[PDB]
């Protein structure tokens, strides 16, 4: 993990994506959550593929996945959504506006919205969309690892060795585009501050939905 | 507030620095916590409205907007404080020097360890006192820039150009302490990461906490 070149890193992660799963007012939720529950099996088997990220324990998958499970989803679906102004692409053969989102939910479908806008007027690319997806892998859970053993803290340091890396290849895409050093940082910066908005309305939806076995079961798998 | 050099934007951060607040209890007397911890944070927040008014770019925004950031950020901005002086005091919250309070007394419980945890992440990365105003004063700018018209495209623009020079500034001083150009980007982007944990700790504070506060904001900006 730790010496692969950036291009290498990109390489990894563009062949990791999961593929775009497909649908199937009253029962748009259930379709919502039928939809999600078959992305969470695709999702454990990029996990796996995010360079770094099996040399963790099987704990330690878990905790991370359990902390960022719903920010990957939306982060997906902002990228899904990103070319379809006013709308979010769940699926191509599901395509809503705000008023079929008319629950609490429509406050969540705004800031999604909202996010997707951002992306497009920043054009993001898609190698900088897996780089961003793999930090909140990594991230999103490894302050509240809630033990300090020898060996959590050797687990947290290759988490922020690869985290590290993934910078470094971020800063490299930008590098290729013919950016500025300073425009280099400063759209790093920017990337990297939507990710805590993310985090915001990964809050807001855990709420609105008001899990650590599962992840074991399909993260713990034989050979 | 984009004509300031790096130097001239951290001399600015570290003089529009708040003072610290003592809680308000006797300590010739019995030792009501939350009551403590609460009034605390009611006298702090008129400090952070001082303070906000002297970050850089922030008095150009309209009235409006000034008030929606603070709405958004308000209690990221006591915990990255809170955090910030208690990086000396491993496995204590130094809420006020009269206040400092250890995981039982803190039983919150969740919260505590999460904001202990960050203390630990700081004191780790020996963040320094520039570093740490220039972190405060990207929450305050980037919290509500998602959740806000002409004007309000160029209140934006104004907001992202603004985050654009404290992310210079954060980038000169590493640059200034000796550290490559690698380990800037690297140390830049683990600095802005924690952001999203003190995000998620001021969500589960809202959570746990529970005239608007918009329009007390709006009497202490005036
Ligand atoms: C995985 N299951 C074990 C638990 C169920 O998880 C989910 C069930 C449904 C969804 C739906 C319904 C939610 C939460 C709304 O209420 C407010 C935000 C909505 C999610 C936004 C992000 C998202 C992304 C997807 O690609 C598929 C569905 C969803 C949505 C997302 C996750
Ligand atoms: C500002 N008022 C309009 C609303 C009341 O605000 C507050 C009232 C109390 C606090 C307290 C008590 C809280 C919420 C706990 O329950 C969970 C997290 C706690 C806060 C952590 C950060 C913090 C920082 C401070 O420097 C002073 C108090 C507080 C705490 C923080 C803000």
């Amino acid at each position: 993990a730790l010496s692969l070149t950036a291009d290498q890193m990109v390489s990894a992660l563009l062949d990791a994506e999961p593929p775009i799963l497909y649908s199937e007012e009253a029962s748009m939720m259930g379709l919502l959550t039928n939809l999600a529950d078959r992305e969470l099996v695709h999702m454990i088997n990029w996990a796996k593929r995010v360079p770094g990220f099996v040399d963790l324990t099987l704990h330690d998958q878990v905790h991370l996945l359990e902390s960022a499970w719903l920010e990957i989803l939306m982060i997906g679906l902002v990228w899904r959504s990103m070319e379809h102004p006013g709308k979010l692409l769940f699926a191509p053969n599901l395509l809503l506006d705000r008023n079929q989102g008319k629950e609490g939910m429509v406050e969540i479908f705004d800031m999604l919205l909202a996010t997707s806008s951002r992306f497009r007027m920043m054009n993001l690319q898609g190698e900088e969309f897996v780089c961003l997806k793999s930090i909140i892998l990594l991230n999103s859970g490894v302050y509240t690892f809630l033990s300090s053993t020898l060996k959590s803290l050797e687990e947290k340091d290759h988490i922020h060795r690869v985290l590290d890396k993934i910078t470094d290849t971020l800063i490299h895409l930008m590098a290729k585009a013919g950016l500025t050093l300073q425009q280099q940082h400063q759209r790093l910066a920017q990337l990297l501050l939507i990710l805590s908005h993310i985090r915001h309305m990964s809050n807001k939806g855990m709420e609105h939905l008001y899990l650590s076995d599962l992840l074991l079961e399909m993260l713990d798998a034989h050979r």
